[PDB]
């Protein structure tokens, strides 16, 4: 009812999951002013979401993402040019506006065999924070970081969501592909690959076999190699709507 209407509002909060939104109702937390008066019931994540609830509802204009991406890129280069960093999402596809910035990141040092190099990501984050670009963190794993950022005012920008992922270099490409979408796109493509006897995922492309349950990741060094294995002309991201 007008109360279910309540849980619906909660979940609008980044961090607030249903079961998590639910209990807060059983606590008599419904509107938002409720929540502000009740930070203590919330985790760091949720607190942040709450913190930026408004802004988080606003969309990112690509004139904005552009500058974002430049900042992110120039910072990572200065730390180690051997760093690969690509802003994926519809944004990559040319989208006129975006919801959040999401950066895929890699390094040759780091590969699907290593698997343990937090410092790799961390250093970036830190450099970003030092920059005053990242501004808060919702969470922050060895391999992933979700947070907030903001362009630099000279006089102000909204705070945006940002995600940074660390992928082993031998998996990066697929991943870039993958986070590039669109979803149909991925779908049609894995579909195709399959015709051609190949199985793709966000991590790797693999040849199938008899009975079907098969594989063993082919080497990828670019998105192109993906398309090449499946012998499909290469689609630049803009041409990826489907
Ligand atoms: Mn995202
Ligand atoms: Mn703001």
């Amino acid at each position: 009812d007008d109360t279910s209407s309540s849980i619906n509002f909660l979940t609008r909060v980044t961090g607030i999951g249903p079961s998590a939104a639910r209990k807060l109702v059983d606590e008599g937390i419904k509107t938002l002013e409720d929540l502000r008066k009740n930070e203590d019931k919330l985790n760091h994540h949720q607190r942040i979401g709450l913190k930026y609830f408004e802004d988080f509802e606003k969309r990112i204009p690509r004139e904005e993402m552009l500058q974002m991406q430049d900042i992110v890129l120039n910072e990572v280069k200065k730390l180690d040019p051997e760093y690969i960093a690509t802003v994926c999402g519809s944004f990559r596809r040319g989208a006129e506006s975006s919801g959040d910035m999401d950066v895929l990141l890699t390094h040759p040092n780091f590969t699907s065999e290593s698997s343990k190099q937090p410092k790799l990501l961390h250093r970036v984050v830190e450099q970003l924070q030092k920059v005053r670009f990242i501004t808060d963190t919702l969470s922050k794993g060895e391999t992933k970081f979700m947070g907030v950022c903001q362009l630099p005012s000279e006089n102000e920008y909204p705070h945006r969501r940002i995600d940074i992922r660390l992928i082993p270099k031998d998996q990066y490409y697929c991943g870039v592909l993958y986070f590039t979408g669109s979803d149909i796109f991925n779908k049609n493509m894995r579909a195709h690959a399959l015709e051609k006897g190949f199985t793709i995922n966000e991590y790797t492309i693999r040849p199938l076999g008899v009975t079907g349950v098969a594989g063993e990741p082919l080497p990828v060094d670019s998105e192109q190699d993906i398309f090449d294995y499946i012998q499909w002309r290469y689609r630049e991201p803009k041409d990826r709507s489907e």
